[PDB]
């Protein structure tokens, strides 16, 4: 029994890091569902003000850079797999927005442009986008396994 | 007994209900002490390029009310730690409203941009200073959670 403690503790601490790394995940698609091409709006809400997106993406590229960093704090012989292929999507996807800079690494980004980096429902989604949907995929999968090994020790 | 497993497994719904609150607040601190004034760069990292940050803020004005309904979404021991923080949340919100002359424009200063969400800045009166309380209003919910979490696990 004085097991059980030590091992509902530590795998509640994993599935801890992991919502860490879901909620990251969560802000992109919120900048990119919500705030791509948006102002601040007098009496609240946004309003429309369309191709000034260059600094949001550099927010979403810092928040990559945040979730590679979380996912390399992860460190368990059973999600040895699903950890790493989390980690490889979020380079890739991180790589890929660097080597969209000549449309992205502007300060008129259009809207379009961004959509395509970081709205994973974007139809081309050929600019980071699919990168983005992959990573959304494998942390999925990791939190579930997550979920599924406190489940097993409670 | 088998019932202390259920306090468990509540009491950490709890962290990990907070622990997504807390994480939505780091995001914006990334943005704010990374993004402002930045492009992507060839070849990797963020380059200067100031101002227009008028779309980083409206995605830090949505992540400021997706916290919002994050704490209304929460246990009637934490009911004060609660509701002060979300208080705090609203308090940030209004106030990034009530500064639209100079945030709700495309070409948003990285000057006026840190007085709204670094909480480092010196200035700190468009929002920044609403936005430091709400993360001490969290963190301190943040310790509390986890403080009943423990009693539960002994």
């Amino acid at each position: 029994l004085t097991e059980i403690s030590k091992k509902i503790t530590e795998s509640n601490a994993v599935v801890l890091a992991v919502k860490e790394i879901e909620t990251l995940l969560a802000s992109i698609d919120e900048l990119a569902t919500k705030a791509i091409g948006k102002k601040i709006q007098q009496n609240g809400g946004l309003a429309v003000e369309a191709g000034h997106n260059g600094t949001l993406l550099a927010g979403a590229y810092t928040i990559s850079k945040l979730i590679t960093q979380k996912l390399d704090g992860l460190k368990s012989e059973k999600l040895k797999e699903k950890i790493e292929n989390a980690k490889k999507c979020s380079e890739d996807f991180t790589k890929k927005l660097e080597g969209e800079h000549a449309q992205l690494g502007i300060e008129n980004v259009t809207d379009e442009n961004a959509k395509k980096a970081i709205l994973i429902t974007d139809a081309a989604k050929d600019k980071g986008a699919a990168e983005l949907e992959k990573l959304f995929k494998a942390v999925e999968n990791l939190a579930k396994a997550a979920k599924e090994m406190l489940a097993n020790s409670v």
